[PDB]
């Protein structure tokens, strides 16, 4: 496949730009198209919606020719509100020597970061998504001598850890609230 970096890139609240490096790993060059499209929600049973402007998420270059075994910059730039509401893009890439879509979240402008951690439960009682995770022993030996997790928990939504044991002392909670790593426990 091509190497578009992350799966999900985050523009923070006091951000309107973010730049995302493509590499071609391979030996032949790359015709890609990028395209954009808001959605619901990141997750699963997210739905693409309208863009208030035409103007609100845009993108450079939308079509470049990649050769081998080389790397592009693509800028990403952000002129919707600057309110208290998040927002989600679909990344739309097209490569031909494949469809792939990663995920850009717009952080509200009006930020207000917030979390629980109460009996073992993470909870984001803010208005933007946080990036949790957890590191120590695993619960399941089966599953190794070293374990983590991560994932993004959206406004109001709760997550426990599955993998991490978090009730031995030896296992760490900590989140990011935007540029911002907090030790959780």
């Amino acid at each position: 496949m091509l190497d578009v970096g992350d799966i999900s890139s985050f523009m923070n609240s006091d951000s309107s730009t973010l730049s995302k490096t493509i590499q071609n790993s391979t030996d032949s060059g790359r015709l890609i198209n990028i395209r954009l499209e808001r959605l619901s929600s990141p997750l699963d049973d997210g739905q693409v919606i309208a863009m208030d402007k035409p103007d609100e998420l845009l993108l450079t270059p939308a079509s470049l020719l990649l050769p081998a075994q080389a790397s592009e910059v693509i800028r990403f730039f952000y002129k919707g509100p600057a309110d208290e509401k998040e927002r989600y893009y679909r990344i739309v890439w097209f490569d031909q020597a494949a469809r792939i879509g990663t995920i850009l979240v717009v952080a509200p402008r009006q930020a207000n970061y917030h979390f629980q951690y109460a009996n073992g439960s993470l909870t984001n009682t803010g208005n933007a998504t946080l990036r949790i995770l957890a590191y120590g022993p695993c619960l399941k030996a089966a599953n190794g001598k070293e374990c983590k997790e991560n994932y993004y928990l959206m406004p109001g939504k709760s997550r426990r850890f599955t993998r991490v044991d978090t009730a031995d002392n030896k296992g760490r909670v900590a989140l990011w609230q935007g540029d911002k790593f907090i030790p959780v426990k």
